């Protein structure tokens, strides 16, 4: 005989006894969001890891801007930018930023820096948006740290309304133009 | 018959042939921290979450400060802030804080940040604390960039006390008061 | 009889029913990266978590230099730090900085924290580096706000080449040396 009862767990694995008499009929294995059940002939995996993330390179020569204008913010279109590394399909880079997907709703670990050596003097003026809400951060420059850096994690409503669905980017210096600047943006939903 | 050896893997699923002799139980499976094992009548999933998450949107109409006085920091009471998004029950708002519940010691993703448009001259200073240890952060402003951020991965020891398992808050700017702003704190354990 | 078909789901979990005819096997349950399937013998318990993490507390007393050089920036030696937390072998402490094993490339979220309070005045300057990439942030001074914070999502990519796959750290105040300083380094692969 077979099944066996308890208490906390579920599914029995191989509950549905019931629906099909006289057949035990022992139910699959799926994964869900941030999981991956692989087959292993012998036993099956359960991995885990994120659902979406994507990072990005961001130069002169990968979709910028051939200067970042000082003292002023331009949303970054980042349809060019270069995917240094990527997971899923809900964040993809778009020409308003990442977008973020139907149903994709949750929270995001969102970070961009920026370096540009030849510019050493002023303030690096950083600023990621996502609807109505918009975070930003000043960095004083100097030879030793010529660049910035914002990281956040916050929670992004997705109404699954394309053009408002998507987190625009964007940096400069508060008293030159960067030209020599390589940028980086990494986003990545963990819940 | 039933049953298979494998090597890597565990349980066996069905193990426990022994323990009721004549008798193959096979075993349920749950989902533990982190987990989610849905009953699909057809086969059961297995679903990754984060344990517990909070994200407050915090102003002058959601249980903050008609004003933030210029240039000193005074840990915020979250209590009436608004819970924008939760997950779990471990992280909760209270008068001094974030709480943290007993057996919830681990690894926390926090960002708080602040945007007051109105103010748009000296720095911005945020601070959270945790115990002993406590982070802070100054934000030259400018009117492209009126806020601040702070973002954290800590590691958080969840004593057991009610009191001292607390993430507390603050930010101010040097130079004036802030009766206008709009304030994010956000933490999420993820192991 | 035995075994169910479903659509979507895996392994059938007691698939292999052929590979040894006459006999119904039924797989085991293992846990790849970020999973543990714990077996309770009434039930296996499948939990999440991270696959590595590393969290140091780093002063003058934990491997530290006795004084940390005003304006400048010399990678910290932190094979002494202090380990207050950490999950798995993938993250590890050295010379350089905390090493990534073979294999282990993806996404890091990192944090390196700085709080010296006799020490109010200038910026404290902050440097996480990997690689041909580095990060930078300037944080303005105040006895307030006498410290500075620098978190990063980034993605590693680990070549295998034990001397390069180091996240390698830094940071100092301007005009002043640090020695009554507490730093603070946690470095966690989300994926």
């Amino acid at each position: 005989v077979v099944v066996e009862d308890s208490g906390a767990s579920f599914g029995e694995s191989l509950l549905d006894t019931t629906s099909e008499p006289g057949k035990i009929l022992v139910k699959r294995i799926s994964g869900g969001s941030g999981i991956t059940v692989t087959d292993y002939g012998d036993q099956v995996e359960i991995e885990a890891s994120v659902t979406d993330a994507l990072s990005l390179m961001y130069s002169t020569s990968t979709g910028g801007p051939a200067s970042i204008a000082a003292n002023a913010l331009t949303d970054f279109d980042l349809s060019g930018a270069l995917t240094v590394n990527s997971v899923g399909t809900g964040l993809t880079k778009s020409a308003a930023g990442i977008q973020l997907a139907a149903g994709k709703s949750g929270l995001y670990q969102i970070t961009m820096t920026v370096k540009n050596n030849t510019v050493t003097t002023g303030n690096y003026l950083l600023r990621v948006k996502y609807g109505s809400s918009d975070f930003v951060v000043a960095c004083p420059a100097s030879s030793l740290t010529a660049g910035g850096t914002i990281s956040l994690l916050i929670y992004c409503n997705v109404l699954g309304v394309v053009s408002l669905d998507v987190l625009k980017f964007s940096l400069c210096n508060d008293g030159a133009a960067l030209s020599n600047y390589i940028i980086n943006i990494t986003a990545a939903k963990i819940n």
